């Protein structure tokens, strides 16, 4: 099945998922000189005070921090969005080395990692219905650079030993995603897709300009995870990023001057 290797990685995905070659694929390179400031864009509203994390999962690609999305508890609104988008999960993409790992790039710069906070449009009732709609999802993307530790990440890092291999999960309650956000909510936005199969073209991307800092030790713990299941040949979970895809007929807009 799909993955990140030589035989199953991104260049192969189109054979099982032909939208991989579609008109609105993600990620993309953000050319900061050509992204236009759009004064009609609103501030983003991130309301995570009542978020209820439940569980962390190793799905064999990344790890997912899952939320209770059965009410309006953790919502994204504003920005480029019409209506209300509910947080369902977050996950990361990262590299084997600090010089790669992000999916989006900024003037071709790759960050060490990228965090995706995934939210679905409440007007479609559930996540599975939302992904079938062009405005079904809003994903908040946040770059990670290596420097000072991010204290709000350490609880995640802590737990990874318990979910080393594919198919392992653990209780992960009371985790506050606010501790993963940068100071500024300035962003770029464009229409795109999920960055893993099924690659559905259902996402309004909101990519924050300001990266977070994490420590080398934090990232090194991500790189000890495994893509394999228990008791299978070890293959370190690294380089689980899709490269930039063609922008095609899209505009990237900036919330800031």
């Amino acid at each position: 099945h799909w993955g990140y290797g030589k035989h199953n990685g991104p260049e192969h995905w189109h054979k099982d998922f032909p939208i991989a070659k579609g008109e609105r694929q993600s990620p993309v390179d953000i050319d900061t000189h050509t992204a236009k400031y759009d004064p009609s864009l609103k501030p983003l509203s991130v309301s995570y005070d009542q978020a209820t994390s439940l569980r962390i999962l190793n799905n064999g690609h990344a790890f997912n921090v899952e939320f209770d999305d059965s009410q309006d508890k953790a919502v994204l609104k504003g920005g480029p969005l019409d209506g209300t988008y509910r947080l369902i999960q977050f996950h990361f993409h990262w590299g084997s080395l600090d010089g790669q790992g992000s999916e989006h790039t900024v003037d071709k710069k790759k960050y060490a990692a990228e965090l995706h906070l995934v939210h679905w449009n409440t007007k479609y009732g559930d996540f599975g219905k939302a992904v079938q709609q062009p405005d079904g999802l809003a994903v908040l993307g946040i770059f990670l650079k290596v420097g000072s530790a991010k204290p709000g990440l350490q609880k995640v890092v802590d737990v990874l030993d318990s979910i080393k291999t594919k198919g392992k999960s653990a209780d992960f309650t009371n985790f506050d995603p606010r501790g993963l956000l940068p100071e500024s909510l300035d962003y770029w936005t464009y229409p795109g897709s999920l960055t893993t199969p099924p690659l559905l073209e259902c996402v309004t991307w909101i990519v924050l300009k300001e990266p977070i800092s994490v420590s080398s030790e934090q990232v090194l713990k991500f790189r000890k995870l495994n893509f394999n299941g228990e008791g299978e040949p070890e293959e370190l979970m690294v380089d689980n990023w899709r490269p930039a895809q063609p922008l095609k007929n899209r505009q990237i807009k900036a919330s800031f001057k």
